[PDB]
């Protein structure tokens, strides 16, 4: 699983760090997400961080809409370019309605402030069928 996500700031811009239980899981996610982005004609700025982590880098509107940005209201937002990429990614990360505003026919989510309030805030996930 994705163990946690972290709002980080790199070179003054918001990124989302994504940690995995293993390097194998990280590598599979990287490959699958890059494949899906390519099939959708998108340059999705998912980059390597470490053996077990990746980063989603900042958006570059209007050249490339995909990536992280801070919304006017101060929420960490991620634009996935197309709804199909958001739909593909979110269940693999574990992001659900309790974590973010998610719209069925739109390409962008907004993390709730109370879940990810700022830089270096972390959000951990519950493994699906974990015993008490």
């Amino acid at each position: 699983m994705v163990t946690k996500i972290i709002w980080v700031s790199n070179n003054g811009k918001p990124n989302l760090k994504i940690e995995f239980v293993s390097e194998e899981e990280k590598s599979n996610f990287f490959k699958e997400v890059k494949k899906k982005a390519s099939e959708l004609g998108l340059n999705f700025p998912l980059v390597q961080g470490s053996g077990n982590s990746l980063l989603i880098e900042a958006s570059n509107y209007p050249i490339n809409p995909c990536g992280c940005y801070i919304s006017p209201g101060g929420k960490l937002a991620i634009n996935f370019g197309k709804v199909e990429l958001s739909h593909f990614i979110l269940p693999k990360v574990g992001v659900k309605t309790e974590h973010a505003e998610i719209f069925k026919d739109h390409n962008t989510i907004f993390f709730h402030k109370h879940k990810l309030p700022g830089v270096n805030s972390e959000l951990t996930f519950i493994p699906t069928g974990t015993p008490v």
